[PDB]
């Protein structure tokens, strides 16, 4: 980052300059069939997951505990050495208002949507199971009040489109424009309707309330529209889980033009570029993506890159040339973590996966260009009494000055970490945390690496503090982030509790 | 484009503002049996194929048919200079595939493509300027205009890279190859890093292979593929190519049509700000008058927000000028020269357009007919319209720029 | 300009490095008895003059007269060789609502002495207009008594003297010395804090500013202007006659600053130091003339730097440093003038002022970071449909991308060539015109060498631009701004009149 | 600093918005016989002057051990009170190679073509006439020659040698005027070879050593060795002693850089420079050299006709109040008096005069640029302290702060502080009397002597120095209880450097 344009950094890229050990961006994976068994999680983990998302759009109330149990019997396996211990969060994304088809009629196994055949759609119960190239149900009641002749509806990922020519009081005529294949419980799109289902439906209520009672660190809630939405999932979780950090999913138009007060109501944002490069046009995705991380880089909120980031990988153990370029740009842009779907839940290469995030991930920190991000970041950035703030900011100053190994940060609700993620240090922050849960949602802020101390409270506060950053510095040097000659950046407070963080030093590592 | 700071330029890039009609980013389509006919060669034109891929990869009977084939698409249109676009013949090379530099059987698809009049060659595992040299050697002295494209496919042509470079008339990153040859997570590092070189001296760079790659049996493409094309485009690539997507494929036309509708979204999105001064910063002094036009013409072109700069030129040099200083602008290149027109697309922004006028005697007179060749280009084309202000650079240099009406 | 910070850029300075042979800045030297004569007015021509400033604050109109007359006399014994012909504007400035003493007592000694803490009554008792002394002192503001107030201070000869007023009565106060020292004849009075009620233009300013359009001035020069009304009353009686005249304000109180927005209705701006470290505290004049020359220069509009930058010259040969950097920090501000007073009216070394302004003003011009300030002038400058402007400041990129010898302009009003100077070329701009008054106004403008093309009007458009083009590649040859073989940017016009430049062109000097 | 560009800075600079309190530019006033006594160097402390200078070209070490005696006098009636005792450095301004001529015949016109013939026969050393010099330079025959220009008194009168002898040289007068006794005399251009530090140089130099100055001005240094030699003679008994190199003639400039790396700061000597070089060259010199000062964190003086002028009268030129202004934002540590305090009838005028528009300048500081490039001109550090410091600066912009509070024995820590110019005053808490003095020469460093006992522990005696700061920023209207400041301190006891930085409410 000595370059003095940027185009002169773009230059001095070098594909033979390793970069340094520590991954900054988190690794959100979706676990199911493919990656639900304890073993599988214990070499996720090891590969580099660092969040489990758990996708409430299928399964069962019990599917998920198991899941949620498999993942925590992986992630303690490990903790008999809080050294190399290694926090694992859980995260639960909703249903949320999505529309699916019925059953393809067991006849049949997929059935072939022709350019320019004739498909009806009704809503009678009767063909929910028996759905054919003639006849579609789909479940959302309504569908017939919000749509009119010349609508498009999409099918299957947004692969088949059907335009209706009949709007029918329980029926829909249409006609196959995109012709495909046809299976069973797809999932439908109606770009340009105002769809009338609710943000927070009662089977998402219950799912939350069972989120809360799962002890889960983090919501991933679909199909948010507007602040309000983000208020009902909030009121949802309630006394109980005000602990709980909100991502608002950002997955239609409505989403990105409100995207401010969805923003300001939430704790963080996922582009969710599936659904949303459905419901907008496709090649305006990257636009929405970047006005995303930009904001919330500007608000030093989380925002995660979401979805077929490494799509190809669901069936071959090597991704495309655009997969990887799509997992560096996202890190460049700004995401706090990258995510992966289908490609862990279901694909026959999980691990690699992970590991080739983990890899792309991992240049792509080494080649952003600190010089003209840090300026910015502290020229967007407000002037105010906050001592933790100032206090950030000094310490991310001083660790590009002396090219620190790390930034070591006590904290116990998290907040002084998150505030230093908010500037981007090149080097890695080390979060010393005894809040189990503290160390779990540290993994949506980009560079904080939350290690749990299980060590008892020292009576004196200046010994418990000098002990807990003895225990960041064994886990530097354990995970070779640097050595007995380096020199470290360590922020501590006054005195115990939250709010108290004061105090930068630089020090030798010992 | 006008926020302070790149990071507030990037949240304020907003979906629901169009983008301007023309589309800078040149569209490289490999043709093969999906796409060799002369039917849907017409409809890849039309989507907005600029230069047609000829894989000598795999008999020159075979690729002198798709030649027939796609000079007969293009002349399909020839009937009205003010609508015809022209579409350029790219020779890519077999190169050492399961080595000799050049092969004895790359020498006879070279010189058959001299004598098939291509216009560019993409030199398949350029390691080192001698391998170019041996191209170009074997090219000779008919393909001497031939633009020579050298791909970047392994790990030493990268380590060797300016040495290419400057033995090259054009790059192209080469990433199927480069991303087997190198550790696929180092391949964004390889692609950008060209394409700032490049950027840097003015020479046209591709980006190249599985940009779309889903689209060979998808009518859409993924998410990662939709932001590969505009990551490209953001680095600076002056084209980007279709492969497969193209070649053999289902979905040929929709492979062209969205990379043209992601390009053009990107191009609105360039922060031209920042890009245009890095370029003038990170340029020479020159006492060559062309080139002190060219980038007068660039920032007059900013200043004014014209519709186009129109480019008289024979070479294309002087328009390859202004292109390497990436006006936001569509440059309308005239020129007499067909060869010339059809090169002109690996430069971005020129939109080159073939006058067939004869000469007028009067130099002066025959300066104002081409002019206003371009004029009704711009105005057919949605570029600009009547009463828009555009610039006007002509001339043994184009030394003269005006800032005209739009009639 | 080739450093990457402007720090870089001090320390790469080299007092070694000698500079281009052409001055930018232009030298307004205020006329008389030490430089009125017809011989000192040719070596002031020179030795650099371009404006010979004309105080109206002294002299008769027949006194006036002559010096004009002299100076178009020595200007004109030039015009035989119109390669190297310099113009020399006129420039009239006006009284103004003055307040000046009377004269010393006759008896005592030319100059009496006033003590710290000493009574001193002023009287407006016209008995006594001539009979002043270290007792009573009479002064010329009829009206003195209504706007000063007990306890106000008042301010006499250039603000050396100050007088803190005691008791108010009926023709007269009584003030206590404050500041005391010799007192002479006719010396300046300052009431910084009244409201002072005299008119901005009065009957003695109405008779000379139309006498100055009878005589063909090319510039006013108005002072204490405080409002945009005051400016509209001098363009009023200027009138249809003297619309062409350029009114250039001089801002020399605390109201003219701060009003200044409104005023810069004018043509250009003073910034006459003088009676504004008077008038506001003398730590803060510097910023009140950087803020001025900023906003001039971002608006596009003259601005002189006025007002003791070589007063030690007065007396001595050679300037003080403090004066050399004054004279050099008004050119890196960006003032397009800077000027000389008692250097040149009444002291020793008139022609060593001269030579001192034009050594200095050349070395500081060489020494501007064109790199910074041709970015900020693009980047605060507005978008416009103007075809003019898009030409000239493609122009001026050109110039700087070709480092060339001059941009030569051709032009009638002037304005395509002051829109050239509004973007700092470092080349000279060779300004051709057959309108001899746009030849003498263009000086305010930095980097603008007016020359006088005086060959009759060819019959075709395309002949009578190539003849003026060529009669500015013989001035620059002839002066030594370039030669042969290099390379300089041509602004020409589609059609003859004023507001058709479009064209643009790169060519070897033949 | 809040505007996007320097040109929009410019543009917003706003004569009724008033400045900080706290003045950080230095201001060094040459002490003579308009400020030697006693009382109006009370008065002189009191309007702000913080380095007091003594100009060994003239007067006796008696003369001058008493100038000393009566600054100390002025400084110490204060020192009853810690919390406002201002400490005031003594400078040692050398003689340098001067070539002076001698007493004449009491001044003697002098007219412009008349010839003049310069001696170094010491017969007519104290017959000066308008017929015969005398001066002191024995081998300036050797090193002019016919055409020469020579000038006296200040560069006002010129001379032009039109014939050379063995101990004669006959010259036409170019510029004359009332010449007078023991004027200077100037050479640009003549390769003058008198020694760097003479013999009264090393008297005056140890002499220094022994009154216990804090800094030597040297003069007309040429080389890097010249300041080795200033700096030998100075020895183990003086190396605490800052030596500021003073450039003043063509070869400091050229040779600029090597002097910088060899000395302790610099002193920009615009009244010999300006006659050595062309005087509309010495801008260039002057900003060159706080350039590179400021690059590399070393102390810049701009001295000499700052605000001429104010010799005789009361109120100065606005040349001069813009020139005092421009040093400022060039970037210099300290500015200078001369003439204006030692001879003058103002003298307590104008170090008022520089109080104020250093004042109204650094207010005007283009800080966003200034921090900018300052880091990135400076390296990557190893340095705990250093590191602290540019992130203390980072943190005071942040907040805002009242002040950076810094413990320093050696001053070291504040100067790696200063060095990145917070718009926030730089209290330096220290108990070494010499660090306290030389603080002034840095920008920014608001120096304070604490005078109460060593605590045994530790951080009660770290504690007991930062409330010293806090009351005397409370006291000196720096900032009031509630505010936020920095506080930059040591982190274990004896660890020698300064790497703890803590954000606190004044108390
Ligand atoms: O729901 C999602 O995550 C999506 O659509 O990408
Ligand atoms: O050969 C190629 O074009 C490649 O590997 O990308
Ligand atoms: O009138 C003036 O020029 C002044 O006051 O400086
Ligand atoms: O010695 C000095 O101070 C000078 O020459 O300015
Ligand atoms: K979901
Ligand atoms: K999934
Ligand atoms: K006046
Ligand atoms: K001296
Ligand atoms: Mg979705
Ligand atoms: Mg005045
Ligand atoms: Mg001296």
């Amino acid at each position: 980052a000595m370059a003095d344009t940027f185009l002169e950094h773009m230059c001095r890229l070098d594909i033979d300059d390793p970069p340094i050990t520590a991954r900054n961006t988190g690794i959100i994976c979706t676990i199911g069939p493919a990656s639900r068994s304890v073993e599988t999680l214990k070499e996720m983990i090891k590969s580099g997951m660092n969040v489990a998302r758990l996708n409430f759009s299928h399964g069962t109330h019990e599917y998920h505990a198991e899941t949620i149990k498999n993942v925590r019997t992986a992630t303690e396996s490990f903790a008999s050495d809080p050294i190399l211990y290694r926090p694992v969060a859980v995260a639960l994304d909703t249903k949320g208002p999505e529309i699916r088809t019925g059953l393809i009629k067991g006849s049949g196994a997929e059935v072939e949507l022709k350019k320019g055949a004739t498909l009806k759609i009704t809503l009678d119960n009767a063909y929910m199971e028996k759905c054919d190239e003639n006849i579609l149900w789909l479940d959302y009641k309504n569908i017939c009040k919000v749509v009119e002749v010349g609508s498009k509806i999409y099918v299957d990922d947004g692969l088949i489109s059907l335009q209706v020519k009949q709007k029918g009081a329980d029926f829909l005529v249409t006609e196959v424009e995109n012709g495909g294949s046809l299976g069973s419980k797809k999932g439908v799109n109606l770009p340009g309707a105002a769809v009338d289902l609710p943000a927070v439906s009662e089977k998402d209520i219950q799912d939350l309330k069972f989120g809360v009672e799962q002890d889960v660190d983090m919501v991933f809630a679909s199909f948010i529209r507007k602040a309000s939405d983000v208020h009902e999932v909030r009121k949802v979780l309630g006394e109980k889980g005000k602990n709980i950090k909100i991502i608002s999913k950002i997955e239609n138009h409505e989403g990105v033009r409100r995207f401010d007060e969805i923003l300001e109501a939430s704790d963080g944002i996922m582009v969710a570029r599936g659904d949303l490069g459905i419901e907008i046009p496709a090649e305006k995705v990257f636009l929405a993506q970047k006005m995303m991380i930009g904001r919330c880089n500007r608000a030093g909120k989380p925002v995660i890159c979401a979805t077929q980031m490494l799509e190809s990988m669901i069936k071959k153990p090597r991704p495309t040339r655009a997969e990887g370029s799509d997992v560096a740009n996202a890190v460049l842009d700004g995401a706090d973590c990258i995510m992966l779907s289908g490609e862990t839940a279901k694909g026959d290469y999980p691990l690699e996966a992970v590991r080739m995030q983990h890899l792309i991930a991992r240049e792509a920190e080494a080649a952003i260009y600190h010089l003209q991000l840090f300026e910015e970041l502290r020229r967007l950035a407000p002037i105010t009494s906050d001592p933790t703030e100032a206090t950030a900011v000094g310490a991310v100053e001083a660790s590009f000055k002396c090219c620190s190994g790390a930034i070591i940060v006590l904290t116990k609700s998290g907040r002084s970490a998150h505030q230093v993620a908010r500037y981007r240090p090149r080097a890695p922050i080390i979060a010393v945390t005894r809040n189990p849960q503290t160390a779990r949602q540290a993994h949506l802020y980009r560079g904080i690496f939350p290690v749990l101390c299980k060590d008892p409270v020292q009576e004196a506060w200046a010994e418990d503090v000098d002990l807990r950053v003895n225990f960041a510095m064994n886990v530097g040097k354990a995970r070779g982030f640097f050595k007995k000659g380096d020199v470290v950046i360590v922020l501590t407070g006054w005195r115990p509790g939250s709010g108290f963080t004061n105090t930068m030093r630089v020090v030798p590592v010992p």
